């Protein structure tokens, strides 16, 4: 007569769920009473719950309420089962499979622990993405939908784009659980460069029984400025350089939205000019875009001949319209007319006489006006007004020079020089006193 | 009798290499029978004996003389019998029985009562490396005002000895860092989530956040970084003042001052006008700004006053909520009257088309109004007034030309050049005829 308990074992069940205890025996003769018993809470004696008579597979319940227990003996498979239908906390006891020959008791037992049902909680949903702004760079993306801290594990995470349910490229890692029996699910939606850089409305919808309405997170992305074609602007040569240095410098300003170094190439009449292709580092701007500038110097004769100079940067517009600098048709040029006058008439004094040079009837409007006292260039007192357009289609301007009366009444020569595109040199107009 | 029970609804699980501690409790009150530990070898159905205790003795008598991997212990006081396996192997996965009998050997000792269980031996999970992901709300310059929550996720790693830490601008941050309890999937891989809550102020500032994840499967810590610039939505509106145009002052005889407020928030901007510091009633007005090519929004408010009030020297100030406190670049006042210079006019002929020139010089400030009249009729065609240019003398000067057909110049008409300036109470005239 011995009641063993394997105290290094236990059976755990959630409150309300059924328990299925089972014992295997090695007897080859069905000649003994088989019993299922349990030790009630607060005592130390094994109260009998049910038994089978030797040779009979019919359970003989003696205690409890016939409905809470379900027994089953099968001498073929050598099994004796006892099931508790709806586990309660009071069921947490020691349970024994017993064998005896008359009501010499040999029993083998274990313990039963009854855990509570975890409190149902609602999932916290978080939708995350890489930088989803306008300045978003080119590349593939991975949208993330995290749902944490919920019970039970019957959560559904779905993806939508522009109202349409998306199924491809949706990967959800295996379900997860912490020490507090709260679950965590992670869904990911992988997006190609094309779709990611377009304006779209992504949505993650999470459905859970603790929620009457699904939790919907939204990400509304505008079209990416990284797919905008680089803008090229041309800077024509300055007349100042054309008359002074007699070089001609053309400029090419390329504005991208990618900070990558920009490589510029120059073509003359379609053919690339050797030794002129050059790469420069762009410069960040106000809107976030980057801008670089390339310069190309040519001879004055080549520029005035009518050569078409084209600027090309990789991935630009095919129309060479806003990318080409060429001198205008020669029959459209108008030579500037110069008209000088003097205003601001013992004299002596610190009086100032002002000389005016009217430059009119020229095309295009780029003009260079300078003043010279004999054979010396003047910088002080010179005021060249901006060029204004004519109803005749040409342009006109005025240039003033304030000189002390000491130099005008002495008898110096005052020259107004005008350099223009339609001139092979500089057109002079002299003005002396007497 | 004689029965070998096994509670088949129970089992014991151990990781390979770790020790196993089996234990049985008995209800016998006399230490008068042999207690033994046995196990069923893999591939049979008979209980092979492993060790036994003589009745009354707590000293183990192992069946093989040497307890190598096994270590037994009986204590009849507490009625306990324990058996420990040092490093569980896969062959240790068997059925184990604590047995009681009154006589050993002799085949069928008809007093064999045994209680048994099973033992499962699991392998150590393969160590994997954590995938680290740092996430945040929109972290651009135009990021909206509000509190933020940065997230550092580390998934798919083993074992669970991972460390997630946060840094701001190189300084380790500890406050407001919350990590939910560690988590585990069916493949015994762990997942940890750390969160850093940030107040509106700190989030809207330029900062360098960092999440550092350390794990034994990593030779070098994984560091994720998020560099946010200062937000332009907390930028104070910039106010620019527009003084009245002399054109309006001479024609309409009012004086309209302008206030251009530039924010980065599209909210309607409320303007208030003060005269000599005191607010002018009826002038507070809120209007909706207009976005420009920069992301900012800009609005303009106008205030009309009498010419006498403006020219007297009253200081007019423009105020917008949450703007600069210094009223210097927010105030419009006419300059001291002794700094004004009246414009000097000099007419000439330079030119069929004859062109007349009117040189207006030595005036301050530079706002000037030039008009032409043929006797008593204002001219609009052929008039060209050049922009005002500064003098080394400190004043300003400009030219206005008029191209007229030779018929009117050679006929003998009066050609008047009118000039209105701030230093003039009317219009200064200069006539030029042929004769
Ligand atoms: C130049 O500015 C003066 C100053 O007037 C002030 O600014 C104006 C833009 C308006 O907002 C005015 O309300 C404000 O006071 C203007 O003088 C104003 O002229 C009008 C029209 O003549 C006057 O209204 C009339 O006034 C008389 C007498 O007060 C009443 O009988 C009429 O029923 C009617 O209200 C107004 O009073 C007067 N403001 C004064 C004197 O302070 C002036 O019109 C303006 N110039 C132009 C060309 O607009
Ligand atoms: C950005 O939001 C913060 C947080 O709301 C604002 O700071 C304070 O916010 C409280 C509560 O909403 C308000 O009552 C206070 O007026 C705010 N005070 C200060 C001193 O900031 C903050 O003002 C907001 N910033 C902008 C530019 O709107
Ligand atoms: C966009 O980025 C992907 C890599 O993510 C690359 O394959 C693709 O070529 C990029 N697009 C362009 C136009 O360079
Ligand atoms: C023009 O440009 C060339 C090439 O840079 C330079 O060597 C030369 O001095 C310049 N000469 C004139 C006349 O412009
Ligand atoms: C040049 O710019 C104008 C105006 O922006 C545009 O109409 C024209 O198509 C452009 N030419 C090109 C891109 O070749
Ligand atoms: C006013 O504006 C000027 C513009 O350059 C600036 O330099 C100056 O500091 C401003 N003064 C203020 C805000 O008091
Ligand atoms: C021009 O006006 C003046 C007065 O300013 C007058 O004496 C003269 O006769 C006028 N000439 C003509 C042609 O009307």
């Amino acid at each position: 007569g011995v009641n063993f308990r394997f105290s290094s074992t236990t059976m755990t069940v959630t409150e309300g769920e059924p328990v299925s205890m089972e014992c295997r025996y090695s007897r080859k003769t069905d000649d003994r009473y088989l019993l299922w018993g349990y030790v009630p809470r607060g005592t130390s004696a094994i109260k009998q719950l049910l038994y089978w008579n030797p040779g009979s597979d019919t359970p003989t319940y003696i205690s409890g309420k016939p409905g809470r227990y379900r027994a089953e003996k099968n001498f073929r498979q050598k099994v004796m089962k006892l099931q508790i239908a709806k586990a309660t906390q009071q069921d947490s006891s020691r349970y024994f499979c017993q064998l005896t020959d008359n009501l010499d008791f040999c029993s083998c037992g274990t313990t039963l622990k009854v855990q509570a049902v975890p409190p149902s909680s609602a999932p916290l949903v978080e939708l995350h993405s890489p930088f989803a702004g306008q300045l978003r760079e080119n590349g593939t993306a991975t949208l993330l939908c995290l749902a944490s801290g919920f019970y039970p594990s019957n959560v559904r995470i779905s993806w939508q784009m522009d109202g349409r349910t998306v199924t491809a490229r949706v990967s959800q890692q295996p379900m997860c659980q912490d020490e507090r029996e709260k679950y965590t699910a992670v869904s990911r939606l992988q997006l190609s460069s094309s779709t990611w850089m377009e304006a779209h409305r992504y949505q993650c919808t999470v459905t859970h029984p603790t929620l009457s309405r699904p939790i919907v997170k939204e990400l509304r992305t505008l079209a990416s400025l990284s797919l905008r074609r680089p803008t090229i602007r041309m800077i024509p040569p300055s007349i100042r350089e054309m008359v002074t240095h007699r070089n001609a410098t053309l400029g090419c300003v390329a504005t991208q939205f990618i900070p990558d170094p920009i490589t510029f190439s120059w073509m003359a009449q379609g053919l690339e000019i050797p030794g002129t292709s050059q790469t420069l580092v762009p410069t960040a701007n106000e809107d976030g875009s980057y801008s670089a500038r390339s310069l190309l110097t040519v001879a004055l004769a080549d520029w005035k001949s009518g050569i078409s100079y084209t600027c090309q940067v990789p991935n630009a517009q095919s129309d060479p319209k806003n990318r080409t600098l060429r001198v205008e048709d020669a029959w459209l040029w108008k030579q500037p007319s110069l008209r000088m006058t003097v205003i601001g008439t013992h004299v002596a004094d610190g009086g100032t006489t002002t000389l005016a040079c009217f430059v009119s009837a020229f095309y295009p409007g780029d003009i260079y006006v300078s003043w010279r006292e004999q054979d010396t260039e003047l910088s002080h007192g010179v005021t060249t007004f901006p060029v204004r357009p004519d109803p005749d289609g040409t342009f006109h301007t005025v240039s003033q020079l304030s000189v002390p009366s000491r130099a005008w009444h002495s008898g110096h020569n005052f020259t107004c020089l005008v350099g223009h595109q339609s001139l092979n040199g500089l057109k002079e107009a002299q003005l002396r006193k007497d």
